[PDB]
């Protein structure tokens, strides 16, 4: 049973205050399901999209979300999912599978994709419409609140460290311990990878050497580069999920010759990167954008095994203003997850 | 016959005239020969060393030339050339061999390496001490003036492309078409790749057009990327040579998503990477540096088959200054390679 | 628009090795994702005798039109038709793919499971008309030429892909074994794509196709055994490809690889051939299968052929000399391939 | 310090006996260093060079042994260890260093190398001539008996793991769990693979399982294509240690479409390989020999922070003969190593 109406946070404008309001619940057409939502993470791109930062903009009003989880409740004609499966509707909301990045395995830069959350509505509701070819698929007796940040954080993280190619025994470094970082951590650690965690607050640190890092440094405190070349001769990989230009910079000056530094991290602008110490070492900077359906299930199948398990606060729908006033202050330990279903 | 003294173009102290000086000839020791030098190509590099523009400075006082080509007259123990051997002593003039990075194959990062013309004296003199281990092999019949600029213009840019990963029928964009530039455009066409050339003056262009290019862009005049998206949709590959902060940031407009820009231009400072653009697009970045001993010979066999031919003009080893000044103000048409012969 | 009719001529084979016979077919409405093309020309695949003879454990059905390089125009389209009508298009062996496995998903479309091949597990180009799947057709120019593009959809991608599968790159040295449909135009996209070419081959007139078409080596096997000779004039093959239908040139294909060599696969003969395990190790051989090529693969391999870069060497046929066609094919008497002209 | 003479096992002819003999120790010439031998593990590979089963024949009389560690006790001149030093002494005892292959990061495939206990005289003797630049270099405080097979077993089936290009929670099958594939099953574990084991006889099974497999076949009573696929869908990759053409033709039954199998082990002839099925899934078949300086030294990490443990049984030099008639009847539990100090 269906009701009419939902609640849902929406946006009206950049930088404005999520407001609680009554929405119209929708029939999924073609291909289309739609999700009572369980559970939604609460990422750091729902607050660069109420906020407006970045310069490809968002639809407006909007409802934010693109790590809700839940049970598919009605199904559009050609759906690919059934009622009462367990399901994620992620970033990568859907793409044309006919285009170049579509047909070569690279469907995270299809140019014809949308975007859960961004331009079309997402998780921070009752109830969501999704495109069944692309949602995340979850075992039926899922726990919804841990799994939720596996839906962007966790693939995220994940599809990054594969594009720095780091092996089994070498180092990577995670800069931001954040939603991204602290799941990333368990992933590079399920990787056979030695982990060193970078942030600028001793919590942060602290969160990583929980979950499995092998060194920690504030760069408040010390020199990221000059202490990891010291430790260990320098990272084969490094892993930025920061929000800030500088761990990107700082990023640069922790690798070894021949690495490779995956950015996952979105602040606006740009950050200044060396010439001569790029070309004379060989450093490899690669973009990294969440991950194609076959990173999800990966994903999701690290998270099954008990290999990573992310940190996780619940918090009401209702409350979400004051989630991301803790998320702009840096006072999130890991992730924050909205319990839709439970109040 | 060797002479114990001999003349080479030395720089005292950063940004000085070089002056032509009476310098001592040295014996070969292990390893070592001695080169009789036929040319020596003058590459930016040696102009970022006598300017100081590094922050790994060279040796001073110093002889550059790192592309320096000629024959063998005298060996040391254990040398691993004969006399009578034409051979060119290049940028990675020696490398220890036993590291993480020769062992793998990435011997250009070794960080025990000597530098021709920088930490070590180069071919901008009649006679250069060489590593015979890690000098480029020449044919007997070889053109010393013209093979010169493969040393390290040639081998250099051969493997940057490699490094862009750019694929037969793909495209790759040349930024600069200076020494570097020009062969860079003949190797991606021998490895059949369509070329868009990228300078900011008309007759650098006009050059690559000559060379091969498939479209060429006055960054003066147009915007490289709104140009090269509009025209075939963006690059998949592309070279950066260039020696302005700015063409390594229109490097990255080019390229459609998934691209991969290499760098070789060594300009100082840094350049603006916008970060957004760079995640969603999947664009990768990679710094590219000389090549290996392989990459040399390969990059040798492409030029001796005819698919690439430096343009060259010749100078005297007396006119350093007069080359370097027409090298900053640009006006090289291709590669001033030093007659240091006759 | 265009005037549909009932039914259309057809080669069909009824059973395994019989000979195939023009028969009266009735003509198919296009379903969803479908489009009905009138076919200007098919080329002629070894496969397509494979097919017709029953040579390979996984089955063809029966009866059957072969065909999987039929090339024409659309002149109806099911619901949801990803062409329109009047588009050039071709049918080739990867006719559907399900889109949403695991190889779909990863860039290995050739190698879903669910995938039908035309000509083989559905009916082909060896009729005036052929239904097809929309969504993976070849696209061609409006002013393509038929009968000279046909073998772009099959000889054409499977070597291209294959020629990508054997990391041989600009300027070292690729051996094409088997200079036939495939071989032919192999010879051609491996030097468009910089590499020094060795053709193998057991007749001269094969050699003969390949040093016409660019080969910058032959060798007869019969002649000369093809591994010594390779590695005395050159030093060996950094890649081969094995597009014969013949065990021993995938034995003889071993030999003629250096050291860290690659040898991609595409020739189907039945059976197996031995692998020898302390040369295959000591040598770090990698040996690869490759099965046509992807959607991106067909567009990278019809672009080559648009530019001038590849030419296939074609001999039109009639539909009705289809067995004639098959007989000279067992013969090895085919100067590159076979087309037949059905629109004339 | 050092004697004139020492014991050592040798070979006569192929298929003979070994006999203990008195043979003299020689000083290390250059770049050479004589290692005092704590430790010597017994390959196959040893018994295939006793028995002659390859093409490319060993020397004769031979002493085997390519897994022997212990001290350095002489160096010569250009020595690239010192007295005191813990070395290993390998399959890949020499290799030229300036050769296509080696400049490009695959000095296993030098065709100039020496082979340790092969074509030059090995680690079965109380002392062992080696090249100083080519030794594993171990910890001080190592245990010479268990780290011994990590010198050709470890590095071996590491190496081909990386060749088999299985990511971490991809499925591996090991095939033979003997010297070899005993520490494959571990290094796939610690590369975040699951794992498959086969073999013929159930001991070696439970060998498996209890250095982590996740599935164990028995193939001599179940076809392990048909269960592997049943279970898990097939492979992603595989690693063939086993002594036995049908094994590497079953690797390659067992998988999954774009599946890649690797090869280790060194039986003489052939196997079948299905042409139709190879194409049809996009099969990729690699060989893979030993590894490089630098696969070796991750390969030894690998064992220094106890991801990987040899499962090892002591045996005197003398018991050699009883050592390869045990490994010809697949009675060894892992591997034998000589304790050649003891
Ligand atoms: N590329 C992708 O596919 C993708 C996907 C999801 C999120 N993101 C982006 O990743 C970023 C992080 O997202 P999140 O949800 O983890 O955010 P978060 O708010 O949970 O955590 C950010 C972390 O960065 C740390 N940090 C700040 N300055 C730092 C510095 N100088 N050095 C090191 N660490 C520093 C903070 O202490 C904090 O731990 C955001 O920009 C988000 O938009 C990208
Ligand atoms: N990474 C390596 O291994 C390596 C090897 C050799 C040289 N280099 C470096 O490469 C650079 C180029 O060397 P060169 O000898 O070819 O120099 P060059 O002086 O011959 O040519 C430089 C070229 O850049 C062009 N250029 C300048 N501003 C430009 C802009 N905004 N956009 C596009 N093109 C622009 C100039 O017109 C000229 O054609 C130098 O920094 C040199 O040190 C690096
Ligand atoms: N893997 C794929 O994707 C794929 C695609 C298309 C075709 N094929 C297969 O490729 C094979 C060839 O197809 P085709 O249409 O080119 O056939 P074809 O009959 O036109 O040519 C076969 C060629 O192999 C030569 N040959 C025979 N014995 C030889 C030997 N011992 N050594 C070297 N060459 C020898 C013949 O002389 C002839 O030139 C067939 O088995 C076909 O089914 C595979
Ligand atoms: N390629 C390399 O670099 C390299 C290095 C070292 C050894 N090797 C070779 O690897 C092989 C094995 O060496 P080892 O020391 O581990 O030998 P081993 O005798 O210790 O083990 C061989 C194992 O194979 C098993 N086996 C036999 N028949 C089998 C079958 N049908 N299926 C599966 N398993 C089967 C046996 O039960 C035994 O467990 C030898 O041929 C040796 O020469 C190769
Ligand atoms: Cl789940
Ligand atoms: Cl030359
Ligand atoms: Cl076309
Ligand atoms: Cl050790
Ligand atoms: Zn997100
Ligand atoms: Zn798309
Ligand atoms: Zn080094
Ligand atoms: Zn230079
Ligand atoms: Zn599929
Ligand atoms: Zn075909
Ligand atoms: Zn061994
Ligand atoms: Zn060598």
């Amino acid at each position: 049973m269906i009701p009419k109406t939902m609640k849902a946070a929406v946006v009206q404008g950049y930088g404005e205050p999520l407001k609680i309001q009554e929405v119209p619940v929708r029939e999924p057409g073609r291909y289309e399901v739609l999700v009572k939502v369980m559970a939604c993470g609460v990422c750091h791109t729902d607050l660069h999209a109420v906020d407006g930062d970045w310069p490809a903009k968002p639809k407006m009003p909007l409802i934010p979300g693109h790590e809700g989880v839940g049970i598919v409740v009605a199904c559009g004609p050609d759906a690919m999912v059934k009622e009462g499966d367990a399901v994620g509707v992620p970033w990568l909301y859907s793409a044309c599978g006919c285009c170049d990045y579509c047909i070569t395995g690279w469907e995270t830069l299809c140019e014809a994709q949308q975007n859960g959350g961004y331009s079309v509505d997402g998780g921070f509701a009752e109830y969501v419409i999704a495109d069944s070819r692309y949602v995340g698929h979850l075992k039926s007796n899922v726990n919804f609140l841990e799994i939720a940040p596996i839906l962007c954080a966790g693939v995220t993280v994940y599809k990054g460290l594969k594009e720095t190619e780091t092996k089994p025994g070498e180092w990577v470094a995670i800069s931001g311990i954040g939603g991204l970082g602290h799941v990333a951590v368990q992933y590079a650690k399920a990787m056979g990878m030695h982990v060193a965690a970078i942030d600028v607050a001793d919590d942060k640190l602290e969160l990583a050497k929980k979950l499995g890092a092998d060194l920690t440094v504030n760069a408040k405190t010390t020199d990221p580069g000059t202490y990891l070349h010291k430790e260990v001769g320098g990272m084969h990989g490094a892993l930025i999920t920061a929000v800030s230009p500088i761990a990107f910079k700082q990023g640069i000056d922790v690798l070894r010759r021949k690495g490779t530094i995956a950015l996952n991290g979105l602040p606006p602008g740009s950050f200044e990167l060396p010439i001569f110490e790029t070309v004379l070492k060989r450093i490899t900077v690669r973009g990294s954008i969440v991950g194609t359906r076959k990173d999800l299930q990966e994903a999701l199948d690290f998270a099954n095994e008990g290999l990573v398990k992310a940190t996780v606060t619940s918090a009401k729908l209702e409350d979400i203003n004051d989630v991301f006033d803790k998320m702009k202050k840096g006072q999130i330990d890991g992730r924050i997850v909205l319990d839709i279903a439970g109040s």
